[PDB]
RNA sequence: GGGGUAUCGCCAAGCGGUAAGGCACCGGUUUUUGAUACCGGCACGCAGGUUCGAAUCCUGCUACCCCAGCCA
């Protein structure tokens, strides 16, 4: 799976520009990782592995105010869970604060940096617009000594937040807004989750990222399109300080998934306002949320591989994601029996207490073994598999027809029983004792096959059916994305599953025949009532 | 004003000489899961122009995304 980035790397390896590739994944610890990040992780860690190079995990923790240790830990966890390993120790842009400061000093001594005393509002007014150039600050001409003293004051804590900031001296008229004297350092009297309260001044993204890449020996710095203008500043910094290497930035388009939001801020809102059960809610586009949903790390890598890596904006369809998980779970998850919409179905013909049938763990894979499941005379069936009257297009059970029970005998409906509101309560039938292995005795073709759960064992399992979190394709575009949340993103149903499912361990995928793929939801599951999340439904369509 | 993007419904390969593939959808075969597997169906923003030859080069144009945080 090639892309414009790998081609660039090949070209560098060839020309001799580089003799090894070194990339990095730099997530800000201000929320959990989502499927979007996974794309960046696969692209960065994948390239490293594929070229026998190294990929660093660096927390771009330059803004203490929006960061928390909770995220650092969950991000490490999700990167590991995806199957990747970073080179060396976990890095932190904060590991370079002393270095950044030293570089800020080098810029000041060369007259490429100064301390601006213009207020946060005045800097915006002096910035210009998209069509009008900005104007130089009245402080832009201080002398080296003065800037030197003033920056020390900033660091010493002599200025209140916003009262001062260090800016790079570039061009207030540049058509690139980012080059209009970008702020290098800003004052914040906040506690840092790594440096505590040692610093009252913190470096900005643009000043920090390139120096961090540089110090780490990064060869190809890979980010998203919204940073293309920034590259000019990225290069400006490396070109004006004393540093032996000059990593190059290459940008690719970010991933967008229909019916969901990818923005950290918006995912945080859903969590803060409790519209989901925390970052790892099974309806969330987060790595951990997909994990709880039943997605496999392997399926996510397949997805990231299929969507590609380009510069064209894009919004992948849910079907593309779902296709990947069905593919991984189809040949791996062992089949089981469960009924989500239960209805009593007593077969008068049958006598006794029951027996045991041999059910395969995978109809096309014998190597997966088989198991023993109870067969009583009061089995459970799904409402959707029985109908008093139905055309030749209905393959299930008719009021006077005979359907075939999965890995059992050909049942045959005869009578029905309803309640005081027309709803059926029990379905009485009969069976052919000479079925089991195969053949309908005489030869009468049996149309269709349905799943069931003998009421003998029958484990009362709770089932969670999830659906799109938003009722519109691009919820982000809405005026208020929250107002377009799908009220039925979650529907809880009570059903019955074969007894063997009590051994189900959270993290193990199961394919409930004729229904979909499920897995135990540790968070809700109890010693009494085990809960199963429906990862994805089976391909449904008559 | 600057930076970018435009190839089948959604992705994507293609880098001047026959428009890959995946997803979705539509058929058919096999199937004791309406599942799977298998087979088949599914084409270059517009306008000019250079070239024997253009999705690939040039001119003009249109559509859309990003940039006016002391966020990243
Ligand atoms: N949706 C995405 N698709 C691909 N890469 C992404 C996506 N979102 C962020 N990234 C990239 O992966 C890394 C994520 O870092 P970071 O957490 O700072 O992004 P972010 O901007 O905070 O996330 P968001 O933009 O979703 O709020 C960066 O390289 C970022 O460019």
């Amino acid at each position: 799976p090639t892309n414009f980035i790998r081609q660039i790397i090949d070209e560098d390896l060839a020309s001799g520009k580089h003799t090894t590739v070194h990339t990095r994944f730099p997530p800000e610890p201000n929320g959990y990782l989502h499927i979007g990040h996974a794309k960046s992780i696969c692209l960065n860690f994948g390239i490293a592995q594929d070229y026998k190079g190294q990929c660093n995990l660096r927390f771009d923790d330059t803004n203490p105010v929006k960061e928390d240790i909770e995220y650092v830990e969950s991000i490490k966890n999700d990167v590991e869970w995806l199957g990747f390993h970073w080179s060396g120790n976990v890095r932190y842009s904060s590991d370079y604060f002393d270095q950044l400061h030293a570089y800020a000093i080098e810029l000041i001594n060369k007259g490429l940096a100064y301390v601006d005393e213009l207020t946060p509002e005045q800097i915006r007014e002096y910035r210009g617009t998209l069509t009008q150039p900005g104007k130089n600050s009245p402080y832009r001409d201080r002398s080296v000594e003065e800037n030197l003293a003033l920056f020390e004051k900033m660091r010493a804590g002599g200025f209140e937040e916003g009262k001062a900031c260090l800016r790079a001296k570039i061009d207030m008229a540049s058509p690139f807004i980012v080059m209009r004297d970008p702020v290098l350092y800003r004052i914040k009297f906040a506690e840092h989750h790594q440096t505590g309260n040692k610093w009252c001044i913190y470096p900005m993204y643009d000043f920090t990222h390139c120096i961090s890449d540089a110090l780490e020996g990064i060869t190809h710095s890979l980010c998203t399109l919204e940073f293309q203008d920034n590259r000019r500043l990225y290069d400006w910094v490396l070109d004006n300080i004393t540093i032996p290497v000059h990593p190059r930035q290459y940008e690719f388009s970010r991933l967008n998934l229909e019916y969901t939001v990818m923005s950290k801020r918006k995912l945080n809102l859903l969590v803060t306002d409790k519209h989901v059960e925390g970052w790892d809610d099974p309806r969330m586009p987060t790595i951990s949320g997909l994990r709880r949903r039943g997605y496999t790390a392997a399926s996510i890598r397949e997805f990231c591989k299929r969507i590609g890596v380009t510069k064209q904006d894009n919004t992948i369809e849910m079907a593309s994601l779902e296709s990947c998980i069905r593919e991984d779970l189809n040949e791996n998850a062992p089949r089981a029996m469960a009924v989500i919409d239960p209805v009593k179905l007593v077969i008068e013909n049958y006598q006794g207490e029951g027996e045991m049938v041999t059910m395969p763990n995978h109809p096309n894979k014998p190597e997966m073994g088989s198991r023993q499941v109870p067969f009583s005379g009061e089995i459970w069936i799904d409402r959707a598999d029985f109908r008093e009257e139905a055309n030749k297009q209905y393959k299930r059970l008719v009021l006077g027809k005979e359907v075939r029970l999965r890995n059992a005998y050909v049942i045959k409906a005869e009578r029905v029983e309803k309640d005081a509101e027309g709803n059926i309560t029990t379905i009485f039938c009969t069976y052919d004792a000479d079925t089991l292995s195969k053949d309908p005795a005489d030869g009468r073709k049996v149309k269709g096959v349905i799943h069931w759960v003998s009421a003998a064992h029958a484990l009362p399992v709770e089932i969670r059916l999830y659906d799109r979190l938003f009722s519109v394709p691009n919820p982000g575009a809405a005026d208020d994305f929250l107002s377009v949340i799908n009220p039925e993103s979650l529907v809880i149903k009570q059903g019955f599953a074969e007894p063997s499912l009590k051994d189900a361990v959270a993290g193990k995928a199961f394919q409930f025949e004729r229904e979909g793929y499920f897995c135990l939801d540790s968070r809700h599951s109890t010693a009494e009532k085990p809960v199963f999340n429906r990862t994805v439904g089976l391909r449904d369509t008559w």
